[PDB]
């Protein structure tokens, strides 16, 4: 889904350290990790940014969190983690294809950036 | 919903600057902001933390996000923003009632804590 490097990964055109996959999303380790465990859960549907997600995409967005929570458990993150969604410039969004970050394996700090 | 502070805000026992409310959630300003605009979206249903959300909770979860992106827009966060959900000790989760932070109004940095 899409014209970003994330679309290419979804189409298996380029490799990724794929963690989990179903009919509507894909989870894989972040190529530039900011913690001992740092992964991403993305919808196969190309939604460029969270700000343009439709009301109808509600449960799908919720599914990215459920999948993230499940993957977190199976990667051994028993002491906690942080989920992050970045939007546009001030938010530091690196790829215009909606993605949920999950970071753990270390004490995350405050503020969150 | 709950034995926490969020419980008191949901039961309207303690005041908060509400930005939006419906039958499923509440969105209000964080009293200790880490950015010019800093608010929380919480489900009225008491879910202690994300690690324990049920599969049936995914629609509710995506709703917190849909509501977050709408409020961010109403609050004028056109340059971007960052959404964060903290889980447990390593995640910095202070209050054990699920809540989504929305931060904006300034450049957010990387890593997010």
């Amino acid at each position: 889904g899409g014209d970003t490097i994330f679309g290419k990964i979804i189409r298996k055109e380029i490799p990724a350290k794929i963690i989990f996959e179903d009919d509507r999303c894909l989870a894989f380790h972040d190529i530039s990790p900011q913690a001992p465990t740092h992964f991403l859960v993305i919808p196969k549907k190309h939604i460029s940014q969270i700000s343009v997600a439709e009301d109808d995409d509600e449960s799908l967005l919720g599914h990215l969190m459920i999948v993230g929570k499940k993957c977190a458990a199976d990667l051994g993150l028993n002491k906690g983690y942080r989920m992050v969604v970045n939007e546009g410039s001030d938010g530091g969004q690196s790829v215009y294809h909606v993605h949920l970050h999950v970071l753990g394996g270390r004490q995350m700090h405050w503020p969150p950036g």
